[PDB]
């Protein structure tokens, strides 16, 4: 009666996803949320295949560490392992978006790094890296997004879409938002001519302001 | 009094067609959807050159197999015979949307297909062919349609615009959606360099695990 | 007190001048909008530098055939002898709209003609020209545009944008839109390869077609 | 009583401040807006790191012209010396919108100026200059800007965005509107070709008309 996610995570979730529709940063199809309660060890997510704007509160479904379904009687998201897996290994990141963006996925598909041609990459890292190809929904992807989010708090899945992490919902949210614009203007630059893209030392100094 | 097409699929069809300038698909010009009932063998369809907006339910047009119209005092969408032969040629398909989309289009244009520079291209099949060029409203575009769509639950109709069929108006939708989302990230990343396109048998494992 | 420019059209005027900026196609700045009577050689026009959301009726300047305002005390839009000259020129247009949009007014800022890639052009003629530069709101610009409009209902204004003209503002607006996308599809077909122009013969038969 | 900055302008920062999200120039992120009362010589500034849909008149920061706080409990932007800077080195601007906008921004992070393609650029000037790199929020970026601003109403941040200033609010907002749609039409026609330049005469003159 005080042993599971709470009402007020689950609410969330549901914010979010409304959030991410709403901003047109994606459709939501393939897209998920998640978030890690460290005292309860509990993940709570998103479940597959359920129009954003159609979640209920009990389609959420909370899982433990090792993926055993705790509640909610709906298939967690297809993405499921690929959100614990960064709970397991990362104690930095508390809630997770998975989105199928614009120019994120853009990069994706060329399987194209995102280096820092715009400072604001900072709220992931100096760039954003692609993870190795692996189908959806697969062990496979969740390792190889997990390797190459390491050091990082978004990274590009192949061919696919971006995932990101961070403390909470609302800077999970606000670093979808930042790469995928990144992304964007990234991409746009590479059409009229060579980006240029910051200095390491500069993105450590920029990292440094962030925090 | 039972013998003809069902209120229930007329304003499905307006609600779709609504939904389709709602989401900046389209802005209906060109644009058209259907439905066949396979009991009745009869085809419900949008009429031609009325804005989605002001379409009432006494304008969707319903029509046999032939063609003969049964209800309805508007002509039909000039596209009716491109819907009409897939539901004459092909039981996997019960509605179908016909659109001017951006990317798509963009293809269509250049008469280029689509392949699988992402995976959600499943949606429709391992890649989108285009039609040969036919005269908008043709007999010719209608036979050309369905060719090219063999196989497939959407083509691209050269110097014209989109095609997809499904079950339903709800998948036939998220199809064009989720084309018009491939073609824009294909056409994006050609942009920037050589879009990454997953192998026909990884396309294959996609297609059993979208079922 | 019935010698003057209806209520009607000047409600009409503001209607599509919001419409204009609802659908994104401009902001408004630059951009105007006339309608012309015929029986009472009246043209009415929306006035200058007054953002479209803020024009009321007392508003539209109302004009005789040589310019002389004969209603309103505001200033009339600074490209009133642009539209003013078609209406002298031509009886087929009674309705002009100018507006500053994307792709349309790309191709006027590289001085290039749009053409029939897309065969919704046809609304417009089988190309749309691009008019010589002149500066706005002068004699140059409004016989350049005259001059290169001729034959068509639309015109690419150089560095500047468009001008459309029809029979009523609602084709008009029409017109305005499907410009709008068929040089968006152009340009963007441009950025992958080279776009397939359908022959005049074939534009031939769409103009018998449209009407 | 009468010694600070007034509600209005507090109640118009915030104004203008959802204008810049409402009609998508920005997310708000890093963007920043202010006014300048010269008889009162105190600048009033949108704080930092609050969402512009958020903000209240009390979170708006006062200061005096040496950047002495003097009304306000929330810091002030990061960029408030970059917008003092500019009050205290030109007389003909009194209010200023920074933003990190869509296309401009691509040009800033090319480190690559935006010319006279398109008439509209004359509300800055005859064209748009980048300032010389330096971190967000620094004295650099103030003093880059300031000297790349010179002689213009607006000017690009390398690898960061755009700084705008007039007389109001108002037409601060409209400046940056303009040079992002003039940015956006630079690059587009880019990418399709040579884009037209109109020469510094006919914007010597474009100047004169704007008056
Ligand atoms: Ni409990
Ligand atoms: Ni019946
Ligand atoms: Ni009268
Ligand atoms: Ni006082
Ligand atoms: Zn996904
Ligand atoms: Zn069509
Ligand atoms: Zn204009
Ligand atoms: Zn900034």
């Amino acid at each position: 009666g005080s042993h599971m996610a709470s009402s007020d995570v689950k609410q969330e979730l549901i914010k979010y996803g409304k959030k991410l529709v709403e901003t047109d940063l994606t459709k939501g199809t393939g897209g998920n949320l998640s978030v890690f309660d460290r005292e309860k060890q509990l993940m709570a997510i998103t479940p597959s295949g359920i129009d954003f704007f159609e979640i209920k509160e009990s389609d959420i479904v909370v899982m433990d560490i090792n993926g055993n379904v705790v509640e909610g009687e709906r298939l967690p998201s297809s993405e499921w392992y690929m959100h614990l897996i960064q709970y397991q290994t990362r104690d930095d990141i508390d809630a997770i978006i998975h989105a199928h963006t614009t120019y994120a996925t853009v990069l994706a598909c060329l399987r194209e790094p995102l280096p820092a041609s715009h400072y604001m990459i900072a709220v992931a890292g100096k760039d954003v890296r692609v993870a190795e190809y692996a189908t959806y929904g697969t062990k496979e992807l969740a390792v190889n997004a997990a390797k190459a989010m390491e050091g990082r708090r978004a990274v590009l899945l192949a061919n696919h879409g971006i995932l990101a992490g961070a403390q909470n919902l609302l800077n999970a949210f606000n670093i979808v938002e930042e790469v995928e614009y990144c992304a964007k203007i990234y991409c746009l630059a590479k059409n009229f001519g060579e980006p240029v893209v910051l200095p390491d030392e500069e993105m450590e100094l920029m990292a440094e302001k962030f925090k």
